[PDB]
């Protein structure tokens, strides 16, 4: 398992947390020095627990699928909560088995559903370590109507930070304040699957993408990425989704 404690947290200890999270994920290949995640794992190998404790020392345990870094669900005390999606109901066979209450949330973990549920777009939801503390409290004392927003903070602070060094750094920086994510952060989140696919193709195609990926940069300009010498590939993306999880 991996653990993060918010009381006494710093930029450093968040980075340590995100390094350990990445290290928890199995990979057989690296392409261009980036971990390629596995295609398929048996159930007893597929999930990892991360334990998160907020400033008030309230803890939740979050189950992630190690093949795609998706959050399956979380446990707060004696109740477990799973997303309403097939991989999450598969996971519920293996994780949090001793939990007395299990609730299935009214939505999957995909952003279009979550934003609809939250009634807020990603750009308008604060991130930063204090936002993560607040998300843990909101899920700990589960309130259906705050949950969606909190799960979006949770996913971006764990999954998305693990996938990209830029997102890890932007979040870790904000120790005692919060910030609204730019479109650069959102475009990376949107494009993880496509980038992963093209980087796998590139390795068979002399480092050239078969199809460009349009990202938005730190200056908000739409940029078209076509090969593995682009900075997003060289210096940012930290994990690759296996083409077999692209369909
Ligand atoms: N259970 C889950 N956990 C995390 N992310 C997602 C998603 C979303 O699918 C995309 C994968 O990069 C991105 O929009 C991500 O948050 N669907 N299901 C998920």
């Amino acid at each position: 398992d991996v653990s993060f404690r918010l009381s006494g947290a710093t930029s450093s200890s968040y980075g340590v947390f995100i390094s350990n999270l990445r290290k928890a994920l199995p990979n057989e290949r690296k392409l261009y020095d980036i971990p390629l995640l596995r295609s398929s794992l048996p159930g007893s190998q597929r999930y990892a627990l991360i334990h998160l404790t907020n400033y008030a020392d309230e803890t939740i345990s979050v189950a992630i699928d190690v093949t795609n870094v998706y959050i399956m669900g979380y446990r707060a005390g004696d109740t477990s909560y799973f997303f309403n999606e097939a991989s999450a109901t598969e996971a519920a066979k293996y994780v949090f088995k001793d939990a007395m209450r299990k609730v299935t949330l009214p939505y999957s973990g995909n952003y279009e559903r979550l934003q609809t549920a939250a009634g807020k777009i990603r750009e308008n939801i604060p991130l930063g370590l204090p936002a993560l503390d607040s998300a843990i409290t909101t899920l700990f004392y589960y309130n259906a109507n705050s949950a969606a927003s909190a799960l979006m903070v949770l996913i971006q602070s764990t999954s998305e930070a693990a996938r990209y060094k830029f997102i890890e750094q932007q979040i870790g920086k904000r120790v005692d304040k919060t910030f609204l994510p730019s479109l650069a952060i959102i475009s990376l989140e949107n494009s993880w699957s496509a980038l992963s696919k093209q980087i796998q193709i590139a390795s068979t195609n002399n480092g050239q993408f078969e199809s460009p990926v349009v990202l938005i940069n730190a200056q908000n300009q739409r940029v078209t990425i076509t090969n593995v010498d682009a900075g997003v590939v060289t210096s940012n993306i930290a994990l690759l989704l296996n083409r077999n999880n692209m369909a």
